[PDB]
């Protein structure tokens, strides 16, 4: 393997590494490297993949929770219940009635994430549909659209207002058999297909798939319209684990928080998504349990993020009011290693995308920006409409930043010139898929971003001011983590 050199002599200083002068310099991308390698030996021996509910991530809680404990840190490995959802094979969606058709798999429908199997054939009955450009559509939104609903039919819904799960929830108390929900055409951008759920909390039992909107309103416009319906998908409730643990030190009234998900996908190892923010932030705690900080430090890894930032969630909701309160910002790190990287930091300001975090993760944002600057390299912002674990942190009005090196997005040319790479080609192009091993990983990307973890992590840890005085001049969610839920 390849050893890095001995850390140098000021990482035994418990005060320099207190500082972010300290802390990034003791934090060794070698010594990340080996955690994300025995990441991908966990995946190799638990069939390729750490996903929840499965040995390779109860596998890699245990290398998580041990290596905290070697560190000094009392862990809390936190359970909670969990409905996992497996798509088995492709849809199959035809009519029969008036006439035969047969419609293309991801191209006229498609699954919504966490939905019922099922197989049924039945007359297609509009809800409360309001069709044509600039419409405001609440179709299926409320119990009484579905005064008139026969039981048995399938509900052709409208997208629009109010979540799917919803959607389909009321269809369902009404004796629906199944649910079409079709874009909602209010403008010309919102006809295609998406990636859509109806979240893991749906209790709906029926199978809910998404089409066109133009599949919907012809469908809406053929009297005894009968579809055949088949959706091959498997839910099963099980158990799957948070794990957190936080320094004895520091204020515990002015918790600095950080989290990054442990699971991957059921496709593969997910070393980059996201091995490299997990391993990265457990390096760091280790390097902190020697630190001297002001405010009392937490750290998270969380379950069932593939599955719509499942475990985060859960966690925030859980806390009492008061030890809510205790939470003064967090940290989100998803996905800090991709090959064909970009330096990217959340635009928790709004500055780029139009979108602002509660009050104080502009300041979060100012000091990622400053410790790239500081290090002579460029940066730019990214989108935080609730895509990780920051996103219920973010509905509780919890001040929050983060480090992002790309996904499916295409490198463009300008990015290219900033940070190397391909321009034309994906951030990370094996995104969510089995090859997302060790070898996926850029060191160059992974050993800047830790760097820069350690440098705010590090900051706030001492103070917390740069927060505290953006929330005290200050005195809709489309998405879920990778799908719309409306
Ligand atoms: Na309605
Ligand atoms: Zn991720
Ligand atoms: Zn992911
Ligand atoms: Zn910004």
């Amino acid at each position: 393997w390849t050893p890095g050199k001995p850390n140098p002599s000021i990482c035994k200083s418990p005060l320099l590494v207190s500082t972010p002068l300290g802390l990034p310099r003791c934090l060794q991308a070698s010594n990340v490297v080996k955690r994300l390698q025995k990441l991908e030996d966990i995946a190799s021996l638990n069939d390729g993949n750490r996903a929840a509910a499965t040995p390779g991530y109860q596998a890699s809680v245990d290398y998580v929770k041990q290596t905290l404990q070697k560190a000094g840190y009392k862990v809390s490995v936190q359970p909670f219940p969990f409905t996992a959802y497996y798509p088995k094979g492709p849809g199959s969606l035809s009519a029969t009635v008036p006439q035969p058709v047969t419609y293309e798999w991801e191209k006229d429908f498609t699954y919504l994430s966490q939905t019922e199997a099922g197989d049924v054939t039945a007359k297609v009955v509009p809800v409360d549909l309001s069709l044509g450009a600039g419409n405001t559509s609440t179709s299926g939104c409320e119990a009484e659209d579905f005064a008139n609903f026969p039981a048995g039919s399938i509900a052709l819904i409208q997208r629009g207002t109010c979540n799917f799960e919803q959607k389909a929830e009321n269809a369902a108390a009404a004796g629906a058999a199944g649910v079409i929900i079709f874009n909602q055409g209010n403008t010309d951008d919102r006809k295609g297909l998406e990636n859509v759920t109806v979240g893991e909390s749906y209790e709906g039992g029926i199978p809910v798939i998404f089409a066109t909107y133009d599949n919907g309103v012809a469908w809406s416009q053929t009297p005894d319209l009968q579809l055949h319906l088949v959706v091959d998908v498997v839910r099963k409730k099980t158990e799957t684990y948070n794990v957190v643990a936080e320094t004895r030190r520091g204020n515990p009234n002015n918790v600095v928080m950080v989290g990054a998900h442990l699971d991957s996908v059921f496709e593969g190892p997910g070393i980059n998504d996201n091995g490299s923010g997990s391993a990265a932030q457990l390096e760091m705690a280790v390097l902190l349990a020697k630190a001297l900080p002001v405010n009392k430090v937490r750290f998270a890894w969380w379950g069932a993020a593939e599955a719509g930032l499942v475990g985060s969630t859960h966690y925030v909701q859980n806390l009492a009011p008061e030890e809510k309160k205790k939470i003064k910002a967090y940290l989100n790190f998803d996905m800090i290693g991709s090959p064909n990287f970009g330096n990217f930091i959340y635009d928790g300001d709004g500055s780029d995308f139009g979108l602002q975090g509660p009050p104080g993760s502009a300041a979060i944002e100012r000091l990622f920006e400053a410790y790239f600057r500081l290090r002579g390299q460029q940066s730019e912002g990214t989108e935080i409409d609730f895509r990780s674990d920051y996103a219920e942190f973010f509905n509780s009005g919890i001040a929050f930043g983060g480090l992002f090196t790309g996904a499916e997005g295409l490198k463009t040319e300008e990015q290219a010139q900033k940070y190397g790479g391909t321009a034309g080609k994906a951030y990370d192009e094996c995104y969510h898929s089995k090859c997302d091993g060790i070898a996926n990983i850029n060191q160059d990307a992974l050993e800047i971003h830790s760097d820069a973890m350690a440098f705010v992590t590090s900051w706030l840890s001492l103070s917390t001011k740069v927060v505290d005085d953006e929330i005290a001049a200050a005195g809709q969610i489309e998405r879920w983590g990778h799908d719309f839920i409306k």
